[PDB]
């Protein structure tokens, strides 16, 4: 992993030592990027619902994992399931339970730094994972992108700035997540987000990671070419029913 500081460095160290899990997949691969394209083709707003109990820059949230996932199965294009333990209060067991309970795509959201975590995601029932440019060397990215693809999963490469984007396109990523929030400060920069979105080739499936909170903001990024959206952190955990308004 790259040289880091703060909670990011600590979570990267925690990931490096994360034990592999014993489990075997009993679920098809329900591709997230392809389903996003399907929604686009039907002109249906594609919203990826996030299940997260905690955030190093947010407040805690308690809500039944299965209940939430089953509710979202009716509206969301897919789910983001946080599995990082210390700062996000995530769990491999939670991902497994959820994956066994719904038929829509699931992305295991964690800080992937080694192959065994991708094995874990596949074995637990996730359909894909996110790879974060900020914490990975180019070499690690190339290697993890290929490993994920060998399982038939197209990973979501998360970028925060121009250099991140250049590296993503350089290695051949086709599924890119543009983050509106800053990892360390927790600050939202919509302008930077829109700029990066405007620099991405049309054949790359683009996901706006936060940066939108209501239907009208979704409409605007949709015109900039954004394919799918992950809404402002905690908004759906607080008001699940709001997704209906978002995709109306
Ligand atoms: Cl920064
Ligand atoms: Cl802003
Ligand atoms: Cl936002
Ligand atoms: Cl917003
Ligand atoms: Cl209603």
């Amino acid at each position: 992993p790259r040289y880091l500081k703060g909670w990011l460095e600590d979570v990267v160290q925690l990931s490096l030592r994360r034990p592999s899990v014993r489990a075997s997949r009993q679920r098809p691969i329900i591709s997230l990027n392809e389903r996003i394209l399907e929604f686009n083709k039907r002109n249906i707003t594609a919203i990826i619902a996030e299940y997260k109990r905690k955030d190093p820059s947010g407040l805690d949230v308690e809500r039944d994992p299965i209940e939430y996932a089953k509710f979202m199965e009716r509206y969301a294009v897919g789910l983001f399931i946080s599995t990082e333990e210390k700062y996000f209060n995530g769990s491999y067991e939670t991902l497994r339970k959820i994956a066994s309970s719904v038929s829509i795509p699931i992305l295991m959201y964690d800080f992937i730094v080694k192959e065994s975590q991708i094995d874990d995601a596949y074995n637990l029932g996730a359909d894909t994972v996110a790879l974060i440019v900020k914490i990975l060397t180019e070499r690690e990215l190339e290697s993890l992108l290929e490993y994920a693809r060998s399982y038939g999963m197209e990973p979501l490469i998360i970028i925060n700035d121009e250099n991140d984007l250049d590296i993503a396109l350089r290695i051949g990523a086709r599924f890119i997540g543009i983050a509106a929030r800053d990892w360390e400060t927790g600050e939202i920069n919509k302008e930077n987000q829109r700029k990066l979105i405007s620099m991405i080739p049309s054949n790359v499936v683009k996901v706006a990671k936060e940066g939108i909170s209501e239907r009208n903001e979704i409409e605007e990024l949709r015109k900039l070419g954004v394919n799918a959206f992950v809404t402002a952190s905690g908004s759906l955990m607080r008001n699940p029913e709001k997704i209906k308004e978002l995709i109306e």
